[PDB]
């Protein structure tokens, strides 16, 4: 029985550029982008995955329908709330942010509050994790690695009452350390920055993604998720 394959597609800005912003190139997705990647993938009869449904579908090898994505947001930036929620509630999409726990604990304006994920949970959002404080883990002690992925968990499990079951690595830098800590507390997944459409043989804590590029027509993107 053929392996299958997720795309895990890994989006970061989505939001009107700055006037500083347009003079350099960067990788900010037009939200009017954004909008017709997901209508062209509603209309594909795509189906939007989350965390635990991913990994029962790696687990067991079955997918829940002919199309499926996993669509993933690093970051936990607070133009997921104010832009890119919206648009997958348009789509009824389902979607994961990978929350840096030490900036909604230390109030950033700039990322996402606690309010703002109990509100998204109730319409398909998922919140998952991406360290503390998002250092680069690999750089890191063992003890320290244990403490940025634990301690993170234990806030978002208390925090808004779950399971969290995935992790971002910050940058996607990992060392074999990282992929043993993170199985022994009890991550069923992990998503990495290396590119490509994702399977089980990548290894469930090193997951393959698909980076969202601005100059990603609808079209393009499409072809690039088929198997
Ligand atoms: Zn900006
Ligand atoms: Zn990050
Ligand atoms: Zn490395
Ligand atoms: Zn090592």
């Amino acid at each position: 029985e053929t392996p299958v394959k997720i795309p895990i597609l890994m989006y970061h800005a989505i939001h009107v550029m700055s006037p500083e912003e347009t003079a350099n190139a960067n990788l900010i997705v037009n939200p009017d982008l954004f909008d017709q990647q997901l209508q062209k993938m509603k209309d594909e009869g795509y189906y939007f995955l989350s965390p635990e449904e991913v990994y029962r579908a790696l687990s067991n090898n079955e997918l829940p329908a002919k199309k499926v994505v996993w669509l993933t947001f690093d970051d936990s930036m607070i133009d997921f709330y104010n832009v890119a929620y919206p648009i997958l509630k348009k789509y009824d999409a389902k979607a994961t942010n990978n929350v840096i726990t030490g900036l909604t604990e230390m109030g950033s304006a700039a990322n996402l509050t606690l309010k703002q994920m109990k509100e998204m949970k109730q319409v398909g959002m998922s919140f998952q994790d991406h360290t503390v404080n998002h250092p680069d883990l690999e750089q890191a002690s063992p003890d320290v690695q244990t403490t940025e992925m634990k301690d993170s968990k234990d806030y978002l499990d208390k925090q808004l009452n779950q399971n969290t079951i995935a992790i971002a690595y910050p940058s996607g830098r990992y060392n074999d350390t990282t992929l043993q800590i993170a199985a022994r507390l009890n991550y069923k997944l992990g998503v990495t920055t290396n590119e490509g459409i994702a399977s089980a043989a990548n290894g469930l804590l090193s997951l393959n993604r698909i980076r969202i590029l601005p100059n990603m027509s609808p079209e393009n993107l499409l072809q690039t998720m088929e198997p």
